[PDB]
């Protein structure tokens, strides 16, 4: 009956020593911790030390070249540091980034043992940098390593190969390394609700759209939910959730859930657009802790208003340490737009899911 949290300010380390102001900040984990101490969610979990990660366990998702390239970042001078980052889509790397992307990994490993020893329940994990757009072979979007990815191995390679591991991913940006390292899986069950506009918006590839079903045995295991037609929140994800994310979770039966948690689709966010407010996140984390007898780990990905990633991750900890969840006052009807998303997702997955028949 206990909430596990790891939080370690060396992650902080990693910055942009270009462009002091980008978004991706140094004070989005502490800003983060602050608010979980000033809401005295704190002194009610357990703290999971971090730990790094080691390269052997970094194989567990990406190749050798990467590694080593993302390894050597560490003895580069800022010439050399800006050359690697430009090889990839919106990287910005320093001499503290990989031993930081090692800690976020290493964090949701020892999260996903202390789950699955029964040293608690579920837990929250609060690491930079995020991990959903990395690759087996690439960095991407502000991702070194795909943290999520990586823990849903870690957790099969101390189980069993095949232990259910279901990844909701409800940062507003497709987690395009999330769906490729697991496409032909079906012992993991990838599902993200994403900003889609039909390509325009990041990561700009038409592997977001909801057609994409997965490959080979892992067909039906990856379920996009892209939005078209500008500004969501709460209603349009908790009907998305009402209708896809829970019938097919419960279909599958995880054995673990880990949660890709961006808070980027919050109200105030300066690149998602959207309206997803605290009392929605603690909503979307309630529903989830009906799975998998309520082991679900929450690691963060993106968001970028420090005030609404604060007070949204604060109160996803809140309904994981059992609280009673806040009144909606849900009282608006679907976007046109968002209810055209959600049949596409139904007619598409149909085929795969006796539940949304
Ligand atoms: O992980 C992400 N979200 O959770 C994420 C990753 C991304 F690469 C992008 C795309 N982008 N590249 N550069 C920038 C940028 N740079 C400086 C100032 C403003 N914007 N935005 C994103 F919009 C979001
Ligand atoms: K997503
Ligand atoms: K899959
Ligand atoms: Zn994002």
């Amino acid at each position: 009956p206990i909430t596990g949290l790891v939080y370690d300010q060396r992650m902080m380390l990693h910055h942009n020593m270009w462009d002091s102001h980008h978004p991706e900040l140094p004070q989005r984990i502490s800003r983060i911790f602050s608010r979980h101490e000033e809401l005295r969610l704190l002194s009610r979990c357990h703290r999971i030390p971090a730990r790094l990660a080691t390269e052997e366990e970094l194989a567990l998702c990406h190749s050798s070249k990467h590694i080593s390239i993302i390894k050597s970042s560490e003895h580069m001078k800022p010439r050399d540091l800006n050359r690697l980052g430009d090889e990839y889509n919106s990287i910005f790397i320093s001499n503290e980034s990989y031993t930081c992307a090692l800690l976020a990994a290493g964090s949701c490993f020892n999260s996903a043992q202390a789950i699955l020893t029964g040293q608690v329940r579920n837990a929250v994990a609060i690491v930079r940098p995020p991990g959903h757009h990395a690759e087996k072979d690439t960095a991407c979007g502000f991702c070194f390593f795909n943290t999520a990815a990586l823990t849903a191995r870690y957790a099969q390679s101390i189980t069993r190969e095949s232990l259910r591991v279901l990844i909701v991913d409800w940062d507003v940006h497709h987690g395009n390394g999330t769906q490729h390292i697991f496409e032909e899986d079906d012992s993991v069950l990838y599902i993200s609700l994403h900003r889609y506009e039909d390509g325009a918006f990041f990561p700009n590839s038409e592997d977001a759209n909801y057609d994409k079903v997965g490959l080979g045995k892992g067909r039906g295991y990856n379920v996009n939910i892209p939005w078209n037609g500008g500004k969501m929140g709460d209603p349009e994800y908790m009907a998305a959730f009402h209708h896809l994310v829970m019938p097919i979770a419960r279909e599958f039966a995880p054995e673990l859930v880990l949660v890709s948690a961006g808070f980027d689709a919050a109200r105030g966010d300066p690149l998602g657009g959207f309206q997803v407010t605290p009392e929605g996140y603690a909503h979307l984390t309630h529903q989830l802790m009906s799975l998998a007898a309520g082991r679900v780990l929450i690691i963060l990905e993106g968001g970028y208003n420090l005030t609404s990633i604060s007070e949204s991750m604060s109160m996803c900890t809140s309904m994981l340490l059992g609280d009673s969840p806040p009144s909606l006052d849900h009282l608006t009807p679907l976007k046109t737009s968002a209810t055209v998303s959600i049949n596409n997702v139904l007619r598409a997955h149909a085929p795969f899911w006796s539940s949304l028949r």
